[PDB]
């Protein structure tokens, strides 16, 4: 019922591959449940051992997992139906009778992002196109999918072992020291399962992923980081500081640790445990993404 | 460190007495911190053993803790500076040198609700008069107020224990079933701790608060419930359970029983602790609300 919860979540600017250990993760604990709540993005990039890739902007990459029975978009869900359909159909195989694809009724429908999250902030009573529930009266293709509150709730209770894709990444947040030069919400753990409708109980671990080289998609970055529309960063100490002591993972990923030298990526699984344990984060570097595919990912312990 | 944080939540329409419990708490803890994320509202009202009166929309109703160290407005806060300065300048004795009041940078300020929380999300480069720290720079009313979010974030650290108090209440969320007649956030801890920017390991508890009738403030109601611009409603068991499900209290408690038979708020006890169970929460109507005063709180243990 409760602490079954992974939550995977971005420490640094966003593209340190979540996409990767979530579909990694899916696969190893298959879980029943996967969610998310996304809101328009580049991609979540997934390659498992076969070699089949998997680009959602809309859909969990935790889809993958062999015991999938439900795939979760929260209310802070905002999506193209288009997109959405096209991620379902691509998955087709893996998203069979047996896996009901929730969409929660106050899910932000995309029309054909800022615009769409803030038509539904306003609240207009009259405006039966902005959630999901009031789109799914109209339109079919998320009818089928479309539940209420109450659905949303029972399906996370009925829920064994959820893995929960938070969004973005932590530097990106709302309310970070970037700010106006961040997405419209934290990317926080606490607002992730916020916007997932997952009640705090349910967390079990907190599994944050990092690069190695941050990078960001023009922004402004940390005083320990310099430059090496992406803008690659050297790791920033302080960013991982700052993003351990609010995201407190429990285990990290460190990803692109491929494109250093031995000394480079091991000297920044140091760094990030330096970090977590400078914020009060007993965070370990328990994964390490050598590659974009599941093969590519590496026990810390097994590597050094 | 961590587990240091007593969240105090509404769990029904947000006329619970959230203040009331609030104040009581933070006599009883002795908070060093006091936090909430508050957006513009009727207020929140606490009156101490003595009479005194406090009726706040902007600053946490915990200020009357005896070992008030700092008074910490949220990221998601949305305050009127005038309002702030009209409570501080009220609360000038519990808010002494040894006192640090801390805006959120990224705190929004209100322009002499829904407008200012949307231009705060429109990140608009040039806009320089949405969030705190930018105020901060023409407006010195805030300016000795306005931390950074590394200050934001130390504060927090430094903290011994935080009374975090939630704001509206659980079926004004967003994403409940009311939508769109609903605040502009959800009412949840999750969002609660993200708004102010509190990591979830410092949750040590919620403190969820109930009404025996709720009120709302036209909205909708729960089918297991009837009106008996205030529209009071009976209890309703199902708004409970969801209330329950999501914001998961560890304590309640059970304000304006002082309005109902023995047997009627007596019920009312059951019943939540009934709603609880069936939600796979361990919460216990602790506290019982008799009045509006510190001294009208009594623990449910010494009175049923
Ligand atoms: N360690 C790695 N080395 C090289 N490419 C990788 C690695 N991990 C992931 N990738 C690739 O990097 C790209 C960005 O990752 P992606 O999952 O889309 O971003 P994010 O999940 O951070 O939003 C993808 O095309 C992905 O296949
Ligand atoms: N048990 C009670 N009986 C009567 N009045 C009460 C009781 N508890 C609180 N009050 C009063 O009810 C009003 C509403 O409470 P308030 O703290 O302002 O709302 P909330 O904290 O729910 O936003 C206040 O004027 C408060 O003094
Ligand atoms: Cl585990
Ligand atoms: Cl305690």
């Amino acid at each position: 019922h409760m602490e079954n919860v992974d939550l995977v979540i971005d420490l640094q600017f966003g593209s340190t591959g979540k996409g990767l250990i979530a579909g990694y993760l899916a696969e190893k604990n298959g879980y029943d449940t996967v969610i998310n709540a996304n809101m328009p993005n580049a991609g979540h990039t997934y390659i498992n051992a076969e070699g089949r890739k998997w680009m959602h902007k809309v859909l969990p990459n935790g889809i993958v997992s062999p015991n999938l029975k439900r795939v979760m978009l929260g209310a802070g869900s905002v999506f193209s139906i288009n997109r959405l359909m096209e991620e379902i159909e691509m998955s087709k195989d893996l998203l069979h009778d047996k896996v009901a694809i929730l969409i929660h009724p106050m899910a932000t429908v995309l029309d054909e992002s800022m615009a769409a999250m803030v038509e539904k902030l306003q609240r207009d009573p009259t405006n039966n196109t902005i959630v999901a529930r009031d789109v799914a009266q109209y339109d079919g293709r998320i009818a089928q999918y479309v539940c209420t509150v109450e659905e949303w709730d029972m399906a996370l209770m009925a829920s064994e072992r959820i893995l929960a894709e938070g969004a973005q990444g932590f530097s990106l947040s709302l309310n970070q020291e970037f700010y106006p030069y961040c997405t419209s919400r934290d990317c926080t753990p606490a607002r992730f399962l916020a916007d997932m409708g997952i009640p705090l109980p349910m967390l079990n671990k907190v599994i944050g992923t990092a690069r190695c080289h941050p990078i960001r998609v023009s922004g402004g970055h940390y005083p320990d980081q310099e430059e090496l529309v992406r803008r690659v960063f050297s790791f920033s100490f302080i960013q991982m500081q700052k993003a351990m002591w609010t995201c407190q993972p429990d285990e990290v990923f460190l990803n692109f640790c491929n494109y250093l030298s031995p000394m480079g990526w091991q000297d920044i699984v140091h760094q990030i445990e330096v970090a977590a344990q400078s914020r009060y984060c007993d965070a370990e570097v328990k994964y390490l993404g050598f590659g974009p595919t599941f093969n590519d990912v590496e026990l810390r312990e097994d590597v050094m």
